[PDB]
């Protein structure tokens, strides 16, 4: 059996943050948690959700402390204020980082007498096995300012221990968000880094899930329209910025519908790589996907490779005529046109990663991929070797070939 | 600011139901109502939700007089069931009209001081309102089991019941009303008729054609509509024709006609179904046959932007060919749906579905106005003058397309 599992509310368009918000108060919402971190609070981002809660009288309290990695310790924090402050909604605002550890506030916040590593021990992937109630205390909204990690619609979140730098996945649909709001009017001043970045997160996101062992006739539809949105509109976000607003909107659309996909479907070995690269380098995750994704097609596409061919189809790359290597080695040339105008670098090494720090981590980040969370959806199940080939093949720039 | 609402959960595939309904038993629900008709309560389509709920402790009860349309004093009878066993769940299980009956007798249960007058008339579709739906799941969730392929109700915020003394139909629209749960399990379909298959899968065409090219559709229902019109198109033929020797064929409509419903929960439809509905209940015509009769005739009037969006649509059902303008595609868009018809035992015509003239003819100015004032009009991408509507169903009375 198969779901597809979502927040009951999606909110989207320029705009859409006001509107959705003034349903946070008729709903009788009187005091608000707003999660974020200090880049947003510094430049006002947490002011567009306050001014309209403070407006109607809702109490409100803003975190800022999140940063690039939810950290164990900031988690504890941030669910030490929920306690003293008592939010009936926790508000995550900002990318992948604030939304995740505001989905762990609020389990440590509804739940006071549950250890973090107990949850991090059962609750660590989708299965049948159950979460603590949730949403009795608060409900959760998030609200996403890149596009983007998708994580306003899916039921994940990884924090890290900081005395041990060990990473915990969580994953329980009590955790996805009871509202997403999608606003591109709060990502207008994205740099273009940070555009590629996300946009290129998103492609792999919908990729991922439309090869993943776990697609469905109800995450298809929508891995596929993400992907279209982002080859007719990311190209256009990435190079005109403001001065296109429509293709800005389009794209932080279509980071959510990749969300809606990956939530249900989840994703595969790219991400897997991604989290180990990122991690050790410090490599947005983003980027690190954007160097990997074309070798993960290739290795995947040895069924994968008929759906890779359908992705070609649904993108119109294929010509008549063309059979399924031909339909796959054009979707590759489309993405590598894609990351190249874009401004990704061909290779980790054009990354800045230098020879002998990789070498020397080469195997450990194999090993760690193979044990990721989502290594278990991928269609191809790896060997710790194969991943090793990946990993040195994308350092080096060549295409991955067995 | 446009929305994407459906049911937080949607559990699907051959063999959903119990695992589905072990998610309710766990999340501590003691008392179910299941509401549903004679027939599938009669061939055991209610124990398969019941032997699962009692196993496991959970007082049961069954309410299995909904009829062929929902009707105000069945959905009374319901509520004050409900009144008396108290469920805190309700548990629709069928084709349309069990699923929207239960939405109403949910309202009337939740809110029994409320006029059910009063809630017709203020809510009767989906808009902006400084008045807000009376809440809705304090006493009970709702969880809907869709048993044909399909209406998509099991994920729409939508329910009309007819007052049987007047016989005058009241449409309820709000999101409230949308199930908590839907469930989707082609174990239940197995047996479906033909006639039934193909007015369910036609009906089902049509909710992700008119979400498709409605004016409120979006980048986050355009994939669902295309995708639901993919599967139809490769699945409902051999699910007519095979039936239970092709589950897998069973299984992608059942599934599709729920991935119309999320398209067209959020996008909405448009003068198919406006003279579908005034159609079905002046000649007592199915609905899913009525939409069939229909919609043909109704591209060709929308598609004089909505010619663009039928071209795109015949482009993603890989039905056009290289060197195709627009036209064309919506010629092959159209040639695909009268054959996919002409395969499924549809007529050619509402005559030839058993009206005969005088009598269409002495009612065809009064269906042209009601369908104009059907709500799915407004969705519409075309502003129908009362005229043009008169003018499709005469052409679909006589068996003629539509031409401007
Ligand atoms: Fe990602
Ligand atoms: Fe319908």
């Amino acid at each position: 059996m198969l779901w597809h599992k979502l927040p009951k509310s999606i909110y989207f368009r320029r705009g859409s943050l006001p509107i959705a918000l003034d349903e946070v108060i008729t709903d009788g919402h009187k005091r608000a948690l707003i999660v974020t971190d200090r880049f947003l609070f510094n430049n006002g981002y947490a002011d567009q959700i306050t001014s309209v809660l403070k407006a109607a009288g809702v109490e409100t309290e803003v975190f800022f402390e999140v940063e690039a990695d939810p950290t164990l310790s900031i988690v504890r924090k941030g669910a030490e204020l929920a306690n003293s402050f008592k939010p009936d909604v926790i508000i995550a605002l900002g990318g992948g980082s604030p939304m995740d550890a505001a989905k762990i506030m609020w389990v440590m916040y509804e739940h006071p007498e549950t250890h973090f590593e107990e949850l991090a021990l059962r609750f660590m992937d989708i299965r049948k096995r159950k979460f603590p109630k949730m949403g009795v205390k608060a409900k959760m909204i998030a609200v996403t300012t890149t596009s983007g990690t998708g994580s306003e619609v899916t039921p994940f979140a990884v924090v890290t221990d900081d005395a041990t730098g060990q990473k915990y996945p969580l994953a329980d649909y009590a955790l996805t968000p009871d509202m997403a709001i999608v606003d591109a009017n709060l990502v207008m001043d994205m740099p273009k880094s940070l555009c590629a970045f996300g946009g290129l997160d998103a492609v792999t996101h919908a990729m991922e899930a439309y090869v993943s062992v776990l697609a469905s006739e109800f995450s298809d539809g929508q891995a596929l329209q993400a992907l279209k949105l982002l080859k007719e509109y990311l190209p256009a976000s990435y190079h005109e910025g403001s001065k296109n607003p429509v293709a800005r909107e389009r794209v932080h659309s279509a980071a959510t519908i990749a969300g809606i996909a990956f939530a249900n479907a989840f994703l595969g070995v790219c991400h897997s790589m991604a989290h180990k690269l990122g991690s050790q380098f410090h490599i947005p995750h983003g980027l690190a996907n954007a160097l990997l994704i074309c070798n993960v097609i290739r290795y995947n596409a040895n069924q994968a490779r008929r759906r890779y061919a359908e992705i070609a189809d649904h993108l119109g790359l294929s010509a008549p005529g063309d059979r399924t290597a031909a339909k796959i080695e054009k979707l590759l040339a489309w993405l590598e046109t894609l990351k190249a105008e874009l401004g990704i670098p061909k290779s980790i090494r054009e990354a800045g990663v230098q020879e002998a720090d990789f070498l020397a981590n080469v195997d450990k980040l194999s090993e760690d991929a193979f044990d990721d969370q989502c290594t278990g959806a991928n269609p191809r199940y790896p060997l710790i070797s194969e991943l090793k080939q990946i990993l040195l093949d994308t350092y080096y720039g060549r295409d991955y070939v067995e």
